[PDB]
This record gives C-alpha cells, structure tokens and sequence, in this order.
C-alpha cells in the first residue's frame, strides 16, 4: 500500500501508475499538453503537467510515478507560474487568430491559454503565412503559425502505422514538423491516412480542403450536385454538435444535406454494397481458379498507398472492385443519367468522408471515364460540420429523412463498413451465398469484429476450408508481413485497414479531446452505431438491396462480367 498526499488529500492506493493517471482517475486537476498515446514530447517536453513533490521539486506529472510516502502540490504558486510561463513562450510562437481557425470551438491550446491567463511576451504576426503554409499535398495541410512542436503527431505517425512519414526537420537552422526532405507528403511513403492530425492539439494540420469545390458546383446552375456520406459519417458528426458519443444521426445528416441546397441525397453505403457484389463475385473466381491467393481488399487509399510504397508484388493480388467511393462515382455518372435524364458532364458528385486519404483517391488521374471523374469532391466529417455550422442549420434540433433511393438504399452489410472487419464480414455474407447458390440465415462473423490488431478465422465455403484474416491499422500490417504471420498458413481473403479501429477512427473524423479519449472507447463506440443499424435492417446482404438489385438488373447486367467489369474496377501496376 501506498500513502500520498495530494493538495493535502489522503489516498491509499495499490497502484503503480503516474501522477497524471492517479489524478485524471481521483478527480485531481492536472494539465497536460504534449502527453498522448501514452508518450509525451521526451525531447522538449512542455511541462504543462508539472506538479510539485515536496522533496524533490517541480516534476512532470506525465510521466512520473507515484510513491509511497510522497506530497505533491498541483496548484501551489510555482507551479502555476512554471506551467503559465511554458504556455506564453509558446504564445509567442504561436500566431493567435482564433476568430478565423478551424480548431476554434475545441482547441487544446485555447483551453490552456484561458484557464492559465497566459501572455506572449511578444505576440507572434507573421507577415507572409505562404513562408508557414504548405498545401501541395491532395489530402493534407500544414500551417506552422499554430505548431507547438509537441511532438503529438511524430508520435501517433510512428505508433499507428510505423511509416515515420512526419518527421522533426531542421528548416534553416529551426525545428518543423513535416515530411521527410521536407517534399509534399505525397511524394513521399506517407499513406495520407491523417492520423497525425487526429493527434493534433491545434490547427496546424488540415485535411487538404475541398469546400470551394462544393461551394462552386452548388453554385453553378448547370450542375446538378450529388453528395453521399461514407458509413462512419452517421456515428461521428454529432459529436461536433454537442451531442455526445454513440450517437446515430443518420436522418439529421439527410434533412442537413437537403437544407444545404444539394439536389440529391444518396449514401456511400450503396457503393459499398456494390463493391461486396463485384468482390464477393471475384472471390468465389478466385476459388474456382486455384488463386491468386491471397486476395486483399482495395477499398482503403491508405493501404493501397501503403502496398503501392512498400509491398508493390502485392498490387496484383488486390481486389480489382473499387473502392464505394469511386464505385459509387463511376455509377453516378453513368448509371443514375440513365434513369434521370440528366447530361453527364452536369453531374457533380460530392462524398463525405471521415478520411483525408480518400482526396487522393478521387483525384488519381485515371479515376475517370470520357473525361468525367468518378468523383469530384471530397469533403471530411469535420468540413461538413463547418458547411452546416455556416448555414446556422440547427443540428441537433432537425428531423428525420431519408435518402433518395435509387443510389440511397444500403443492407446491413454496406452498414458495418466503416468498423475493423466489417467489410470481411459483408464480402462472407455475399461469397458463401454465392459459392454453394443457396441464401443461408446465419450471417454472423463475429470472429472478424473488434478491435485486435490482427484477427483471423477459417470460413467453409462450399464443404471447403478457407483462412481470412483482418488487419487492423497500418502498423499491424507490417507487423503481419515482418514477423510472418502470413506463411504460418494459406490465406484466401485479407482486409486490411490503415486505421485502428477502421474508418470510424479515420483521419478526417471530430477530434477528441485527451481526457474523453481515456474515458470513452471511440473506435468500438463509434462501430457500435454501425453495428447496431445492421442488427435492425431488413436486409443484411448486399446482394439483397432492392435499388442495387435493379441497377444491375437494368444496367450492369452480371456482377465482375461485361460492363460491371468494364468500368466498376480498377488495378493498379504501380
Ligand atoms: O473513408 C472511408 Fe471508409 O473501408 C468509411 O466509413 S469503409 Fe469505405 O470500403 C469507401 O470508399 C465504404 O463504404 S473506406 C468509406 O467510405
Ligand atoms: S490553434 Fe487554437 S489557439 Fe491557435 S488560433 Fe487556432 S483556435 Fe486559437
Ligand atoms: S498521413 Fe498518416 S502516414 Fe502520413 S504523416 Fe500523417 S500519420 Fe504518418
Ligand atoms: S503539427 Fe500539431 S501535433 Fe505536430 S508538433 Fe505541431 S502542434 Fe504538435
Ligand atoms: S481506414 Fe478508412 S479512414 Fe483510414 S485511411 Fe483507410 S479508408 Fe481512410
Ligand atoms: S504533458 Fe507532461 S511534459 Fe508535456
């Protein structure tokens, strides 16, 4: 047992954890700033955290350990003045306009600003921002001006996906933040997956933005606007509403949709359920063809990036489907003129994404056919928060509707995309019904779910065994590859996601503030929203949905033969 004495308070505890940790979970008030992912900034740590130990001195609560014996002071005159002091020298690096930001309503720095009455000591005004602002990239941004050089995103790159692609950078004699040789990101190994701006305690990382894309094509008289939001989309954007976690807000996003003056209401998820029918499709081929083996799912841009610049001799075993968005795009263009009337050339189709990957993704050169785009416009969750916000849309005050159907319709299946497994567990739905041509009830694939970095289970399809495995997040890809997971057997069918938890944790999502994050279970209480819309839909196989079922009937013809073939996939060579 351990006795400490906190602000004159008594605890006994069993624990061996930090200060920080002892405090966050006994209601003591401490702030932190460069601590997360459970590493702060070792090299130039901000000291936000400092408490004092009588004995020892001022301490950085973070990191340091409580002991038997000790008394610390959290809010004694020297410590507030130490804390106050680290947060004006980085006032002074700090180009402080939060009229105009877009980390306004939930900046880390203002919070700490505020709450230690901080001052520059000189404020910091850039003349020229084009010195501080890089924006070559096609899905993200860097602006220097709000850089705390906490080191926050270096460390959430390197955990999450072992790349390193952000790196410390001496420019010109000082310390930035970037990409290695300081190139476009791009350029570069980076998979664009944005994780390193989900880290970020400001807004000196930017998704790469497509708002006046939008804003343009809304405003052009001559293009009829198409927009349709990804899965994870439904359970993330209310919380930047005020409305907590877990929250299903499907029906609000479709009325918000329609206030904002886009001529129709579609949803990802129906792309997603014709990917399931070309891939699906490509696996039972594939079985009856004695491989290629293994087949890698080709819906994640950021492990397509990550295979493109580290296991190029798998490209060729990739899904040839592509991804719901440009599935999507390239049926938008073709298919939905068929049964509108509407020129082609005037269609402008606009997704929302909780991934800044999926930017370049659609704006790959060869994502389009007879010069028009699969797709040509991506928008985040978060800039589509700021799209409503601007409108002065009462969110969280909307009522229900629903999606135009014709490209609106998803199954359950389509549902679960958005969460690790799930789209595992929607190609199995499809691929055992399709293999032994029967409609079976148990649909359940529980052993993909979840949150495990790498999840495996052997299917029987057609009275034969076969290995799928699940990797979730791109450092557990290498993981997979390095250690050799993949020979210890045969396997038929990988999903491989580049972020933990799936796109419901994906790098264009609501950023969450530390201490909800070690609170709430974002990435499983984000999937639940999916999961449970699943659980409720009247079809729960892709192949089942009613306007996918005529589109193809009316249209494609067959899945993975002729024209589905023809221009619903996409391979790549490099
Ligand atoms: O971003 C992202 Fe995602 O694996 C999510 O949500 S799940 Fe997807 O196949 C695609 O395209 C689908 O449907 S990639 C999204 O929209
Ligand atoms: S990053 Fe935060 S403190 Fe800095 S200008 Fe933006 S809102 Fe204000
Ligand atoms: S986008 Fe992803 S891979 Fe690139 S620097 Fe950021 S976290 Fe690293
Ligand atoms: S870009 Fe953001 S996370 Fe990275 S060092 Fe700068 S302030 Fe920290
Ligand atoms: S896991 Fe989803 S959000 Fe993350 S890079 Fe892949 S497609 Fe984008
Ligand atoms: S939060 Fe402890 S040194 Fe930064």
């Amino acid at each position: 047992m351990k006795t400490i004495i906190i602000n004159g308070v008594q605890f006994n505890t069993d624990e061996d954890t930090t200060i920080l940790k002892f405090a966050r979970d006994n209601n003591i008030d401490i702030s932190a700033l460069c601590f997360l992912n459970n590493c702060n900034n070792d090299i130039n740590k901000c000291e936000i955290c400092t408490v004092e130990v009588e004995g020892t001195g001022l301490v950085t609560a973070c990191d340091t350990l409580i002991e038997d014996g000790m008394i610390i002071n959290t809010n004694s005159d020297a410590v507030n003045e130490k804390i106050k002091s680290r947060i004006s020298q980085l006032l002074d690096i700090h180009e402080f306009k939060c009229g105009p930001c877009n980390r306004r309503e939930n900046c880390e720095f203002l919070k700490l600003v505020i709450k230690y009455k901080a001052r520059a000591s000189k404020p910091f005004l850039p003349k020229d921002k084009t010195e501080y602002v890089d924006e070559r990239s096609k899905s993200l941004t860097v602006d220097r001006t709000k850089c705390l050089l906490c080191g926050r995103c270096v460390n959430a790159c390197g955990k999450n996906t072992e790349t390193y692609a952000m790196k410390f950078l001496n420019k010109n004699g000082k310390t930035i933040i970037g990409a290695e040789d300081e190139k476009c990101f791009d350029d570069t190994n980076c998979l664009l997956c944005g994780q390193c701006i989900i880290a970020c305690p400001v807004a000196a990382l930017s998704e790469k933005s497509h708002m006046d894309r939008v804003k343009n094509a809304l405003n052009a008289p001559e293009k009829h606007v198409i927009v349709a939001m990804a899965p994870s989309v439904r359970a993330s954007i209310g919380e930047l509403f005020n409305m907590g976690f877990g929250v299903d807000v499907t029906g609000k996003i479709y009325t918000a949709l329609r206030q904002l003056g886009f001529d129709k209401i579609f949803d990802i998820n129906f792309g997603a359920d014709m990917t399931i029918m070309e891939e699906a499709t490509e696996l039972v081929q594939r079985i009856e063809n004695n491989g290629p083996f293994p087949m890698f799912t080709s819906c994640c841009p950021g492990w397509v990036r990550q295979a493109e610049n580290y296991y190029p001799e798998l490209l060729n075993n990739l899904s040839s489907a592509k991804s719901p968005q440009q599935i999507f795009g390239t049926a938008s263009k073709t298919y939905y003129p068929s049964i509108s009337g509407l020129d082609p050339k005037n269609v402008f189709t606009v997704t929302v994404m909780p991934c800044t990957s999926k930017k370049f993704e659609a704006d790959r050169p060869q994502m389009e056919k007879d010069g028009l785009r699969d797709i040509d416009a991506v928008i985040t969750t978060r800039e589509l928060a700021k799209m409503i916000k601007d409108a002065k849309i009462p969110f969280a005050k909307l009522e229900d509707s629903e999606a135009d159907p014709a490209m609106g319709e998803y199954s359950g299946a389509g549902a679960i995309f958005g969460a690790t497994g799930g789209v595992m567990e929607a190609a199995l739905r499809s691929a055992k019904d399709f293999a032994e041509n029967a409609e079976l009830e148990d649909i359940e694939y529980k052993q993909v779910r979840g949150l495990n970095g790498i999840k495996e289970a052997e299917v029987e399809i057609n009275n034969n065994k076969y290995n799928v495995a699940v990797i979730n997040g791109a450092s557990n890809l290498f993981k997979f590859m390095k250690s050799g997971m993949i020979n210890e057997k045969q396997y038929h069918f990988i999903e491989v996601m580049a972020c933990h938890g799936g796109c419901v944790n994906g790098g264009g999502q609501p950023h969450v503030n530390p201490k909800d994050l070690e609170k709430v279970d974002i990435k499983k209480v984000r999937a639940s929203v999916l999961y449970n819309q699943d659980e409720h839909l009247s079809k729960r196989k892709s192949h089942e949905n009613t306007a996918l079922v005529k589109m193809y009937q009316n249209y494609f013809g067959k899945p993975g033969e002729g024209r589905a073939h023809e221009i619903l996939h996409f391979k790549y060579k490099k």
